[PDB]
């Protein structure tokens, strides 16, 4: 995979944000994970949703550098959101969230699953430690 620079425009929630990519604003959705919902009425504000948003927001807003890394399959979903692993100063937001128990490994669609095992080992550690979602 290859990392590419991006510029934070606006953090929306734990797993969705707007970034300037290739001189074009677009919303991105984190690959392989799912932070709780805070916008959709069908799900309501799920437990830990706000916590996940705050964690992500702090992480991306305080970064000197943001990079996006597409996987080997499709680069956008049906809603036109970019699908990537996002790094804030070299730290993967997707993993950071899972490690804290603020996200679950979800939507594993191949061939977009290069980092699946890494994220799963982190989720296991969070459950093991009974963190947030796993408390
Ligand atoms: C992470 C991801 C989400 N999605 C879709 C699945 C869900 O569609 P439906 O909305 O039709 O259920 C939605 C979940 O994202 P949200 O957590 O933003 O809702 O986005 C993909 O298509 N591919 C992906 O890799
Ligand atoms: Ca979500």
């Amino acid at each position: 995979l290859h990392k590419e620079p991006a510029t934070l425009i606006k953090a929306i929630d734990g797993d969705t944000c707007k970034l300037m990519y290739k001189g074009q604003p677009m919303t991105f959705r984190l690959l392989l994970v799912d932070t709780p919902e805070t916008k959709h009425p069908k799900k309501g504000v799920e437990k830990y949703g706000p916590e996940a948003s705050a964690f992500t927001k702090k992480m991306v807003e305080n970064a000197k550098k943001i990079e996006v890394e597409f996987d080997k399959g499709q680069r956008t979903d049906k809603y036109g959101r970019g699908l990537a692993y996002i790094y804030a100063d070299g730290k993967m937001v997707n993993e950071a969230l899972v490690r804290q128990g603020l996200a679950k490994v979800a939507y594993v669609y191949k061939p977009n699953n290069t980092h699946e095992q890494h994220l799963r080992k982190s989720e296991a550690q969070a459950k093991k430690e009974k963190l947030n979602i796993w408390s």
